[PDB]
């Protein structure tokens, strides 16, 4: 689908080293008790990260662009819902985000 495919396009650019500086805590989901929270889940119902939204676009999971945008947008509103509008992590979402956003924007 040519949505879908410029969905795959925006994938790949989130996952380019060009965003590495502040994409990396996006590529996999967060570990929690790793990090050393132990209340994220409590607080996060749905997490979402880059790995799985790429995973689904592989099993033709998305009906749609919206659906894959509403992924991505879960991923960040996680990431801002968790953690204090100062925190750094927020910093990184953000600059990821104004990519996502501005190449969405640009589909057919
Ligand atoms: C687990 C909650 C939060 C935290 O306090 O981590 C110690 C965490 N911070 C971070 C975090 C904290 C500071 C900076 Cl500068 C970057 C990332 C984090 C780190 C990772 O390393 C693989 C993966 C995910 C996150 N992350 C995401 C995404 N959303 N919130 C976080």
């Amino acid at each position: 689908s040519e949505q879908l495919k410029h969905c795959n396009g925006i994938l790949k650019e989130l996952l380019s080293k060009k965003h590495a500086a502040y994409a990396w805590p996006f590529y996999k989901p967060v570990d929690a008790s790793a990090l050393g929270v132990h209340d994220y889940h409590d607080i996060i119902k749905h997490p979402m990260d880059l790995s799985t939204v790429k995973r689904k676009m592989e099993n033709r999971d998305y009906r749609d662009a919206q659906e894959f945008a509403a992924d991505v947008r879960l991923m960040f509103s996680n990431c801002y819902k968790y953690n204090p509008p100062d925190h750094d992590v927020v910093a990184m979402a953000r600059k990821l985000q104004d990519v996502f956003e501005f190449r969405y924007a640009k589909m057919p």
